[PDB]
DNA sequence: CGTCGCGACTCAGCGACTCTTAATCGAAGGTTAACACGATGTTTCCCGCCTGTCAAGGGGCTAAGGGC
């Protein structure tokens, strides 16, 4: 469904055990956006998971 | 007697091939300037050569009947 999504990581592809808390607004017909985090501790808007 | 001028260093990071094994039924939707000679094939009959009938004629071979 349309609509922000914020799927935390369950531990994969993590640092050593931290989550990422994957910010991503699912457009209805769009480009998808990703808010999620890093082991940086960083927010990095990964555009339709293309970069970051 | 300190650092920094100047060097590697491994760490991260980024890309990327497969989804068993037989099977349940066959195809599958759009895109919308106009015209002109020329050289280039396409398609029909038309005679040329030749092929394939059956027949006609005949003879030559084979065989069957009659006579001594």
């Amino acid at each position: 469904s349309p609509g922000v999504f914020f799927d935390h990581d369950k531990g994969k592809t993590h640092a050593s055990g931290k989550l990422l808390f994957a910010a991503r607004v699912i457009p209805y017909r769009g480009s998808w956006l990703d808010f999620e985090f890093d082991a940086k501790d960083i927010v990095y808007v990964r555009i339709d998971r293309r970069r970051k």
